[PDB]
């Protein structure tokens, strides 16, 4: 099974200048709890943004050119990225915008955090069709001393 996981601010904005301009450790914790001990597939810009391998995960990086770090696995196509995950129950796709667009039609489940934050951005999650998905989990949280915006964790499954 292929799943996407992403955090979306207003108007589906997911990044600006190769960074994520919010700070929500509650959402980083959700990300870790949902990805740990799974393979993660990401694009080269997201790799550069994160800046280091994500421990306890098989990191798979898409790039059309040769890899530059043997702490991670580098592949050159969507089909090769999937294959390098081996026979696992769940493959997590962790972005960015260009990678999410390609994996969207292949995926069975979306783990989306909806952040109540107004962000000028230059990267957007794909414009996904409502009718194709069913929401199986949602959980709203107000802002607090650690998390400066409200946020909702949703899980959707493909109908
Ligand atoms: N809010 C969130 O959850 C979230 C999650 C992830 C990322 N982000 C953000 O998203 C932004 C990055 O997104 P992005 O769209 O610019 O970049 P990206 O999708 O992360 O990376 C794009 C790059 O991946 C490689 N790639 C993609 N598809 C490929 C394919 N089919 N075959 C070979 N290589 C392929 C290419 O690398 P080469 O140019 O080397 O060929 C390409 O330029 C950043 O702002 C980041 O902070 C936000
Ligand atoms: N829900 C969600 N939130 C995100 O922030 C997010 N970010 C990306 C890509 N960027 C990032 C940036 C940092 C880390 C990171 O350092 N995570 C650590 C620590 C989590 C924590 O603070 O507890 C990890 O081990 O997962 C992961 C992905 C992809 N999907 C996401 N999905
Ligand atoms: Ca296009
Ligand atoms: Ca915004």
């Amino acid at each position: 099974m292929i799943s996407l996981i992403a955090a979306l601010a207003v108007d589906r904005v997911i990044g600006m200048e190769n960074a994520m301009p919010w700070n929500l450790p509650a959402d980083l914790a959700w990300f870790k709890r949902n990805t740990l001990n799974k393979p993660v597939i990401m694009g080269r810009h997201t790799w550069e943004s994160i800046g280091r391998p994500l421990p306890g995960r098989k990191n798979i990086i898409l790039s059309s050119q040769p890899g530059t770090d043997d702490r991670v696995t580098w592949v050159k196509s969507v089909d090769e990225a999937i294959a390098a995950c081996g026979d696992v129950p769940e493959i997590m796709v962790i972005g960015g915008g260009r990678v999410y667009e390609q994996f969207l039609p292949k995926a069975q489940k979306l783990y989306l955090t909806h952040i109540d934050a107004e962000v000028e951005g230059d990267t957007h999650f794909p414009d996904y069709e409502p009718d194709d998905w069913e929401s199986v989990f949602s959980e709203f949280h107000d802002a607090d001393a650690q998390n400066s915006h409200s946020y909702c964790f949703e899980i959707l499954e493909r109908r």
